[PDB]
């Protein structure tokens, strides 16, 4: 429970010393924010900590981080950490490793082109109006709304008709058998039991992996990939969703396979689902605590959409303020909280020997809120991304989405998709504080970026 | 235990049908070799078989064999098969894979060179006159020898001798600590019930790793670990053995550490010691029940070297029939019985599809009696390999060393180990059979290439 836990010793690297078989998990009582913030603080530019026998080297520096997400990808930094039992999901993309990765990696990118997007756009704009019918009957009654749950689903909405054509009211539908399916499709909690002992114990994974045991939930699974093959097989006798778009790509490296095409179905709602629910509630609870940006917003959104017009592709990327706050929320809230890379081969970046087999982990979280980098970074100010002072913003310091030839495949589809909300919101509703709003917002101390309570707010109808 | 059980069913490749869990392992109640020979004859050129949940596709075509033992070695067919838990020695050179063989086989290729090998030979010869003066005690009384008794102790003297300059008549110091502990290096049973249950159960090696339970004895390799860091602290203040040719390769890719050292200085070991032994073995029951080739071998001994002349490395070399003798019996007795490399990515060679993550199996044994390239294959016919006939002999059929990058870094050594060993013996005795020897020989039905019952042969002194 010791072997590895010397390593950052003899490389003169500072941080917590490891106990024998946890590591430093225990570190982790207040979550992976917190320790990244305090380890940043206390040791410096890098540290290293031990995920149970796990050596993780934390780096800092910009022109670090680019050589790692940017420069030595293919050659040494390409694979994410793997995390437990994964079954046939191992060929799902953000899973996938090496020259695997690369090929499904290729197969995928001209699905998320943004003249695909822009193909999209009427569908995901349909949700948004089914969006506000709903919240219009909650901004009636005057009940305060839970907004993970109407950002969910709307989330929801939006992945089964672009995903595979299937058109539901999901809030309205929600014992609908494909919704209540997909609605399992929920982030890892990696500081939950099973998680910290899989981590303590990571030489039970391949016992899990015989036994078929699976962190994806096995039902789900079958349910899904027989929905597919059934939508597969129909379709072919009589669409621009992703099913169609991987369906055309098996029909020109060596293609993508049925059980492949499945998991990348699979992982696009994994991947998109409570991500962009999540952010849409950090947004709509920023706005709602300050007001003026939420005027300043709804101002915009008028001018550029005279008479509550519908957004299109092109009036979306055409509002600046839109994407200042979009972009100022995503600093305060990166849900990812770090990006990782295991380190494939020994190696020596910009000044410093890292081992193979290390975790390289770059702290987005407590990069995002280092004072070095952001004047008062715990304030909400918009302004930050005012094309005035944008250009202040290294590329590697502020990271939501990741970086390089690895970063998120759907961050062009997951702005597009969270603009096309808010646009259709605001033009309709605003959003005020409750007695039951909590302000100022306080974290939850677990695994996953999320609010401590749930967010709930008032809807006024501008009308 | 079934999940890959269907694989050369979709190839459309030929084999035995796999039992779930088991695979085709209860086929092994005869050992290796018969099963191998039995595939060959109902299957023809190629079959695959499980061995528990891991496919091994059996190749026998020579152009297909040259593809994957010298052509693509490098690119595909790098490894050998893992084999259970092993501790530190997977820094041992036979066991390392990838980047880290290509460099440890870089490191070691110069210790295993013709002028290091003339330089040892003044070393191994004087363990042959040890050789001759303790059969001469049996030779007197009369008594039948052992032969893997009297080959052991010479092995294990040449050993320790030519690794570490350690000097020891073995045969008479069989509890000295450093015989006691090298004697226990001996060649894997992989069909015995630990062995065979790994693998029915793979997925149990990581829990033995993390337990430090090895296959290598824990005490044996301690005991050696600590023996050679005080040799090499020794010598220092104050010899042509692998272990100083080691040292001083550490003194000029980025040089052996210390413990990568220790590991190859057990694996020679390992490599060497029963392997010699039974060899040498084979080859005097040969030469006792074929008293005619005993004879032309000790007229030619006696042609090179008059007068019981001390063998060199250049008289050795002058000795054809030798080199014939030595060749025949390593034909009817390749102790390795099988070569193996696992296929590290999807390649199509000569014809056929090979999936990644297969093990490519060419079954030497059973090549080496093939009766379409061997005329009486059962038969010791020193005469095949004479220059008259060697020609027709292809070096991807006769493989008793492999072939390729890859194949017995040890080979001239041993060559030259066992020749001397066999030149010094012959000019001193010659060995008949008793009625306590087995004829003809039965071989033993376990995971060993080796005799049922010991070999045991009457030595008689030619004076
Ligand atoms: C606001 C919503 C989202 C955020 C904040 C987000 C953030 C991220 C981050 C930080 C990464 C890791 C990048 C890296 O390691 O450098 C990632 C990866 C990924 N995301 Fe997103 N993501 C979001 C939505 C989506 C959506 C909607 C999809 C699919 C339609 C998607 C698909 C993926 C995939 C497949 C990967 C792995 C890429 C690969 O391994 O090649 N994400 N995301
Ligand atoms: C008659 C005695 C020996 C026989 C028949 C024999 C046979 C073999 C065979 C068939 C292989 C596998 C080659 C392949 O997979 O293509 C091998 C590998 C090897 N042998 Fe030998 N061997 C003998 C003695 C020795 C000795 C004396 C040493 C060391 C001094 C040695 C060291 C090795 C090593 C290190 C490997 C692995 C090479 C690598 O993985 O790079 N062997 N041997």
């Amino acid at each position: 429970g010791t072997h590895s836990h010397g390593l950052f010793k003899k490389l003169g690297i500072p941080g917590p010393t490891p106990l024998p078989f946890l590591g430093n998990i225990l570190s982790y009582h207040k979550g992976f924010c917190m320790f990244d913030m305090e380890c940043h603080k206390k040791y410096g530019k890098v540290w290293g900590f031990y995920d149970g026998q796990q050596p993780v080297l934390a780096i800092t520096d910009p022109d670090m981080i680019k050589t790692v997400l940017v420069k030595e990808c293919y050659s040494v930094f390409t694979n994410r950490r793997p995390f437990g039992p994964v079954g046939f999901m191992k060929s799902a993309i953000s899973i996938a490793e090496d020259e695997e990765w690369k090929r499904l990696r290729s197969l995928l990118s001209p699905t998320f082109t943004s003249g695909k997007l822009k193909e999209m756009v009427p569908i995901i704009a349909q949700y948004g109006d089914v969006l506000v019918r709903n919240l219009r009957r909650e901004a009636e009654t005057g009940k305060p709304v839970t907004l993970k749950d109407v950002f969910g689903a709307y989330s929801m909405d939006v992945i089964t008709s672009t995903s595979f054509g299937v058109n539901i009211d999901s809030l309205n539908n929600p014992q609908d058998p494909f919704v209540e399916n997909t609605k399992k499709l929920l982030r890892f909690d990696f500081l939950d039991p099973f998680f910290l002992s899989i981590t303590v114990f990571p030489f039970l994974i391949p016992i899990l992996e015989v036994l078929n045991i699976c962190v994806f939930p096995r039902e789900v699974t079958n349910f899904l990939r027989k929905s597919v093959k059934r939508m597969k097989e129909s379709r072919l006798e009589d669409r621009v969703d992703f099913l169609q778009l991987m369906i055309d790509s098996q029909n020109s490296h060596k293609a993508l396979s049925d059980l492949e095409l499945v998991a990348q179905s699979i992982i696009f709602i994994f991947a998109g689902y409570e991500t962009t629910s999540s952010v849409l509630s950090f947004i709509m609870y920023e706005l709602a605590t300050h007001p003026d940006v939420q005027q300043k917003l709804q101002e915009e959104i008028d001018a550029v959409l005279p008479n509550k017009a519908p957004p299109t592709y092109d009036t979306v990327l055409q509002m600046e303020y839109l994407d200042m706050v979009v972009n100022e929320t995503l600093r305060l809230f990166p849900i990812a909280m770090r990006l990782e890379r295991v380190c494939k081969k020994d190696v020596e970046i910009n000044g410093m020997f890292i081992p193979k087999g290390v975790v390289v982990m770059i702290p987005s979280y407590a990069l995002h809120r280092d004072p070095k980098y952001w004047t008062e970074p715990e304030k909400f100010l918009p302004e930050r991304f005012s094309k005035k002072n944008k250009d202040n913003i290294d590329p590697y310091i502020y990271t939501p989405f990741g970086s390089g030839p690895r970063n998120c495949i759907g961050m062009r589809f997951a702005l597009m998709n969270m603009k096309l909300a808010l646009i259709r919101v605001l033009q309709n509703f605003s959003f005020k504080p409750c007695k039951e709003t909590q302000i100022p917002l306080k974290l939850s101390l677990g695994g996953l970026l999320q609010p401590e309570k749930p967010v709930v707010l008032k809807v006024e109808s501008r009308d």
